[PDB]
């Protein structure tokens, strides 16, 4: 019974209380609210390629993945977010004008934070053995790689254990942006990451790192979230092409499903953001990129320069 459980939002409770994450997150969402409006819309006709680096945190060598695994994940992220993916053709015709293209691909830098030329792969053997959404595994004072820094990288952890504080084990959670540095990054578990080795179904597609990432391009789960009080209906993810729903879907469903009316168009559970299996968590929606774009522009104006 492995269902799929993402901590991201767990993290995003946790994330208000300094305030200093407060005073960016209202600053983000103007953003990516005017955005939606349709405001300003400037858009970029020229893709950017974001440099990233893994730690693999493995407290045995069969945990420690192998570079052939940690690539083909590389590979379908660059597949998955440029409309490049041979799953997009699994999206009902109902919304095939609404697919979309992040314009966005991204690569293991040459190059580390200080300069010398550098694989992208760091492996740092652990003691500890399960890891938590208190993003103790970010750190290195708990048996995890120290985050590289967030405006020139885009941090990522695998290790073979994730819990949740309810305890449910996780697959993996995501920061999102605007927060603490050392923090401002994304964890997946090793068998959710990569499309071999250790990775194993309904998470081989790599799907699993495709939807986690979304959060670190600001994108709310489909349903509003769960963190947050409401009746189902009045939570959203603030993006119009969406049809709102209230409950995720896990496994592979059957068109459509019917959450919060939206009927007969069903819910988006082709879209990464939905609990889905891989093979049927396909695509990203236009209003959804767009709220990427926003992210892009003032959160994360860093990488755009480069
Ligand atoms: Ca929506
Ligand atoms: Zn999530």
């Amino acid at each position: 019974p492995t269902q799929r459980r993402c901590g991201a939002m767990e993290v995003h409770h946790r994330l208000l209380r300094s305030a200093s994450y407060v005073r960016e997150r209202d600053q983000i969402e103007n953003l990516a609210l005017k955005y939606k409006q349709g405001f300003r819309a400037i858009s970029r006709m020229e893709i950017v390629k974001i440099p990233v680096v893994v730690h693999v945190v493995w407290n045995e060598e069969e945990e420690n993945i192998s570079d052939a695994q940690i690539q083909s994940q590389i590979d379908i992220l660059n597949k998955d977010f440029r409309k490049l993916n041979s799953d997009v053709s699994q999206v009902p015709s109902v919304w095939s004008n609404l697919i979309a293209d992040l314009g966005i691909e991204f690569f293991l830098a040459t190059k580390d934070p200080n300069g010398n030329q550098t694989t992208g792969i760091t492996r740092t053997q652990t003691s500890v053995t399960f890891f938590t959404t208190s993003d103790e595994v970010k750190f290195a004072s708990s048996g995890g790689e120290d985050a590289w820094p967030a405006d020139r990288y885009l941090n990522i952890w695998v290790c073979h254990v994730l819990k949740s504080e309810i305890g449910q084990d996780i697959l993996g959670y995501a920061q999102f942006p605007g927060g603490p540095a050392e923090t401002d990054g994304v964890v997946i578990v090793d068998a959710a990451f990569g499309t071999t080795g250790t990775a194993l179904p309904p998470f081989d597609k790599g799907r699993t790192a495709t939807h986690a990432i979304g959060h670190w391009l600001n994108l709310y789960h489909i349903w509003g979230d769960e963190l947050r009080f409401e009746d189902p209906c009045s939570r959203s993810d603030e993006v119009d092409d969406t049809p709102n729903q209230a409950d995720p879907n896990f496994g592979c469903p059957s068109y459509p499903h019917v959450s919060c009316s939206n009927g007969p168009n069903g819910d988006m559970f082709m879209n990464y953001m939905d609990y889905v299996d891989d093979k049927c968590m396909v695509m990203f929606t236009q209003g959804q990129a767009t709220r990427v774009n926003a992210c892009l522009d003032g959160p994360r104006s860093s990488f755009l320069a480069r």
